């Protein structure tokens, strides 16, 4: 119900079709705090442990250790969702204001916001 | 390439959980174009014709006559999803500069980019 921008949180994104990134995953909330406090909905963030690697300016890497993960894992910036609150089960972590100004970089550049071949 | 940004077509979002957007509908290209060039997957925003007036941030409101819609209609930039382009079938305009001025405004208000409404 009452999430935060930066929670990451475990959802199922099943079912899918082709390219989109389904099962159960950790999702990064990206929505604005009003809607995650106020709507049945949430906007989130595919994470996926299959890449360790950013390969393009939509990935921002997570440091396992440093969080609360398994396995070194990517957010996919391009794999944007938003999903009924009903989907989101236990919390994982909380990413910090560094780790989120990368989020908003790659999610703006994601979003055509900002020039994708520039550096920022 | 395939689609641009700014493009609007049919996709078929079905099935979907709780209030997420469903049903064939018309959606709005909110992807960057390099990745709407090169990826198997495109980011859209739900346009609903059950609302015609936007009396939320995250609403933009589309003028029927002036796009080709057959109803007033309203682009919910709180309902954004990746989608395999295989859900995108028929094109059925290209909103202007001014309509996707109005929509990156309510992407960064949906995305908490900026502040959600204007602050005392």
């Amino acid at each position: 119900m009452i999430v935060k921008r930066g929670d990451v949180y475990f959802a199922d994104l099943s079912p899918v079709v082709g390219s989109e990134q389904g099962g159960v995953r950790p999702v990064l909330v990206i929505q604005n705090d009003i809607g995650n406090r106020f709507s049945p909905t949430v906007i989130v963030a595919a994470i996926t442990a299959q890449i360790q690697k950013a390969k393009l300016p939509t990935h921002v890497e997570i440091d396992a250790k440093k969080y609360g993960f398994e396995r070194d894992s990517v957010i996919l910036l391009e794999q944007i969702r938003t999903i009924d609150k009903q989907r989101l089960t236990d919390k994982i972590t909380h990413l910090d204001e560094v780790m989120m100004i990368r989020v908003d970089e790659a999610l703006q550049i994601s979003l055509g916001l900002i020039d994708f071949l520039e550096h920022h």
